């Protein structure tokens, strides 16, 4: 498994347009693709996960570990009392968890277990943020320098702290390389924290939906409309893969073929 590197301390719009290529690069299959726009592997390609390590301005990190086949946070590690702390999602599975323990903290003789006690999905760390949206939690670069500071080496921190700083590594890591108009969003504001706008919102939630709707699309007509969210909160109904391919990083693995460029 590789680990990626991301100075948040020392970021710069280049330093994290050089991030967000090397995890896709990492992450994608070697040649699946549709439409120009490359594809997850299948979840038996090796290696099945990505570690991304998160670092702060006094060089303190935490390490995310990623799923390959759809880019998902399942856990975090950090460094306290001498020992590798894993922290893992309560929805991941006994065999998948044995793979994070193993592949965050590989040292069986030095690590403890401080669990994430509740599920990854956005509707319950927004449960644990306190907020009705994540809209209200905002992300960019100081904030998640600052979450690291709460977390990395803090023996006990409140839910809504972790939740919190889930919030922002997911959006800021995940989906961003899951969708450039994320990435570019991230740069846009790349001095200040800002709110993730309806179309963040939207492509989040519909990115497996939009990679289904492009891997089925004939000649880049999709087959049926596609129903998103402008950064206004107006409906964006998408109806050829030449208007979404733009906002793409990574499609989510669909099985079977599909017109590759
Ligand atoms: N834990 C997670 N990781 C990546 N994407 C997500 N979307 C919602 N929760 C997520």
């Amino acid at each position: 498994v590789n680990t990626i590197t991301f100075d948040v301390g020392n970021a710069t719009i280049n330093k994290y347009a050089t991030f967000m290529e090397s995890l896709r690069n990492e992450a994608k299959d070697p040649t699946l693709k549709c439409y120009g726009i490359p594809m997850l592997p299948d979840s038996n390609l090796t290696p099945k996960y990505v570690l991304v390590k998160l670092q702060d301005a006094s060089s303190k990190t935490i390490t995310l570990m990623l799923r390959r086949n759809n880019l998902y946070v399942m856990g975090y590690s950090d460094l306290y009392n001498g020992k590798c702390r894993y922290h893992i999602f309560n929805d991941i599975s006994s065999t998948e968890s044995t793979d994070v323990e193993n592949t965050l903290c590989p040292n069986s003789n030095s690590r403890e277990k401080k669990a994430i006690n509740y599920n990854s999905q956005y509707s319950t760390l927004q449960n644990k943020a306190g907020v009705s949206s994540r809209s209200q939690v905002q992300l960019g670069i100081q904030i998640l320098n600052s979450d690291i500071g709460k977390i990395s080496g803090v023996s006990t921190f409140t839910d809504k702290t972790e939740a919190e700083f889930l919030l922002v590594a997911i959006q800021m890591v995940s989906e961003a390389a899951r969708f450039k108009y994320i990435e570019n969003q991230v740069k846009t504001n790349f001095n200040r924290a800002f709110n993730p706008n309806p179309k963040v919102l939207s492509l989040e939630e519909n990115w497996g939906k939009i990679a289904l709707a492009i891997h089925n699309a004939k000649n880049g007509a999709l087959t049926s409309p596609l129903e998103l969210k402008n950064a206004d909160d107006t409906k964006w109904i998408v109806l050829r893969v030449d208007e979404i391919k733009p906002d793409m990083g990574l499609l989510n693995y669909v099985s079977g073929t599909c017109q590759t460029t």
